């Protein structure tokens, strides 16, 4: 066939109940997350390629960068509950791996703060119970699919894609053929 298991993508040989229908990993300190969202627009050209009714989720991994990387957990649960991704996703990514100015807590802070978010507003969301509850959400989702590298992205906590059997001479066609691949399985 076109698509097959093995190649595009892999099948769980455990099988993720109740997990979300489009799920993407990645880190701020990870250089192929950095490629996938300021260069190659990954997550933007899958959710256009995406059917109706089908959702897409982004969590952030512990796993690189210590201390820094579980702070960073915990900023991308303000971000997601504040809504603010979009805002603050290139500045703490150039942050990160561009500038390196992101060398503590108080400068993801300052990220947020250039981003127009208010420092009480940033404040009471980092210390609040509702963003302890989202990094729950963070860990368990990477922990219920062993999670191990990233960038990664999981469909009806079943597939898994599989960029490396792609070519990646044109980056344009690398990106549609991986969204082209993320709704396939979608229609699974």
């Amino acid at each position: 066939a076109q698509y097959e298991d093995g190649k595009q993508y892999t099948t769980l040989e455990k099988p993720v109940a109740g997990a979300p229908q489009v799920l993407e990993f990645f880190s701020f300190f990870c250089p192929h997350c950095y490629q996938f969202e300021e260069v190659l627009h990954i997550s933007d050209n899958v959710k256009k390629k995406l059917p109706e009714g089908v959702k897409m989720t982004k969590y952030h991994v512990n796993f690189m960068g210590g201390d820094l990387g579980k702070d960073l957990t915990q900023a991308w649960a303000v971000a997601m509950a504040l809504g603010v991704e979009d805002k603050v996703t290139v500045p703490l990514f150039e942050g990160v791996q561009k500038t390196q100015t992101i060398r503590s807590a108080s400068d993801i802070r300052d990220v947020f703060i250039n981003a127009g978010i208010k420092g009480e507003e940033y404040d009471a969301a980092w210390n609040s119970f509702v963003v302890k509850s989202l990094v729950a959400q963070q860990e368990k989702a990477a922990a219920d699919v062993q999670l191990r590298g990233v960038p990664a992205m999981f469909v009806n906590g079943k597939y898994q894609l599989n960029p490396q059997g792609m070519d990646t001479s044109n980056m344009d066609v690398f990106v549609q053929q991986y969204a082209d691949t993320v709704k396939y399985l979608s229609e699974k």
